[PDB]
């Protein structure tokens, strides 16, 4: 009872997918893999199907395919994308060469819904509640998103949200360059490599996202890493002695110490007219010192989310074994591990 596969030409590439998936149509390539929307006739869901992609052409590609599949199989939370299905047209490990991952398709991304557009306060509470609820879960598994931004927040018509692309974060020097949304939401310590960083890199990005939902404008649209740092330091202040010490990169501590000291601005004068509770929570997320930033779990308990908070309905993850991250294997070994993961996949209920 291996399903029946059929073949389509799409992206100018062959898709070979089980007959359960019908009406495939492109919703974009990437480098990465191609994504298609599809109707899953078995679940009644609209789904996103990602074909990787030369998955085992280098060690870097093989480890990455294994990582993504492992991450997706782990995640079981309403506000985190998980795996609905994984499949290969291949019948043996020897023939194994393509992986397709299937995922709920919420509908759009947040970026395409909200940008240039200011949201109502109740709409903001809901979206950020769900981002922190799914981040509490991800972080509890010891996973860092590292690249949270509106384009990887999948949102449906009812403003319900799942987080995409956690744990992968492997951008080139060039995708991060100049006046680009790829960098606007990243934590200063990660943008400028100040230190080996914690999970609160992600709470900095929620803060950037939240401020943009409230105001309709990017919070730190820097034209480059240094311009963006200056936008940052102008709002939150230059570091103190105490943070300067923790900046293990000697090079970066020397640069930042060159800067004219500036105090933290008043967030109620930047976020004029906003819910005081929204402003308070922004001041707790946008703290420069990552050791002092609010965590997803503490933030969910904040008064801003009184309507939505239910401490009994904010679950945590079973633990995630990333011991494989510090293992060097050969192509065929990553590939065989990936295959074991493809074949033991048990669909959700
Ligand atoms: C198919 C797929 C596979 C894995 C991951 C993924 O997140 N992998 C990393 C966590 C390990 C994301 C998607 C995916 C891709 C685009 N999507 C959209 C658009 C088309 C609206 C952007 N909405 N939902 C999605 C979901």
């Amino acid at each position: 009872e291996r399903p029946t596969f059929y073949r389509q030409e799409l992206n100018k590439t062959i898709w070979e997918v089980p007959e359960r998936y019908q009406n495939l149509s492109p919703v974009g390539s990437g480098a990465y893999g191609s994504v298609c929307a599809a109707f899953d006739t078995k679940t009644g869901l609209r789904v996103a199907v990602k074909k990787l992609s030369r998955p085992f052409q280098s060690i870097i590609h093989a480890k990455r395919t294994y990582r993504e599949l492992r991450l997706l199989k782990h995640m079981k939370h309403e506000n985190v994308i998980g795996l609905l299905d994984v499949f290969t047209p291949a019948r043996s490990l020897e023939e194994f060469n393509d992986v397709y991952l299937v995922t709920h398709l919420m509908g759009a991304d947040l970026n395409n819904i909200v940008k240039c557009q200011k949201l109502t306060d109740d709409h903001v509470q809901f979206l950020i509640y769900q981002i922190l609820r799914g981040l509490k879960y991800i972080h509890s598994a010891d996973i860092i998103h590292r690249d949270l931004k509106p384009s990887n927040l999948a949102v449906n018509e009812d403003c319900e949200l799942k987080i995409l692309d956690f744990g992968l974060a492997r951008h080139t020097d060039d995708e991060m360059t100049g006046y680009v949304a790829t960098r606007w939401y990243r934590a200063p310590e990660i943008m400028l490599n100040w230190m080996h960083y914690n999970q609160t890199v992600d709470i900095w990005s929620v803060g950037c996202i939240m401020a943009e939902l409230l105001t309709g404008r990017t919070l730190f649209p820097g034209t480059d890493h240094i311009d963006q740092l200056k936008l940052i330091l102008r709002l939150v202040g230059t570091p103190g002695a105490e943070l300067l010490k923790k900046i293990s990169s000697e090079s970066a501590r020397n640069y930042i110490q060159s800067l004219t000291q500036m105090p933290k601005m008043n967030f109620a004068n930047v976020f004029i007219g906003a819910n005081p509770l929204a402003v308070d929570l922004l001041e707790k997320m946008l703290v420069l010192d990552s050791d002092k930033r609010i965590t997803a779990a503490q933030a969910l308990a904040h008064a801003y989310f009184a309507q939505y908070h239910d401490p009994d309905d904010e679950p945590v993850a079973d633990p995630y074994d990333q011991s494989f991250e510090s293992r060097d294997l050969l192509i065929d070994e990553w590939k065989s591990l990936t295959y074991d993961e493809v074949i033991s996949f048990v669909p959700p209920p």
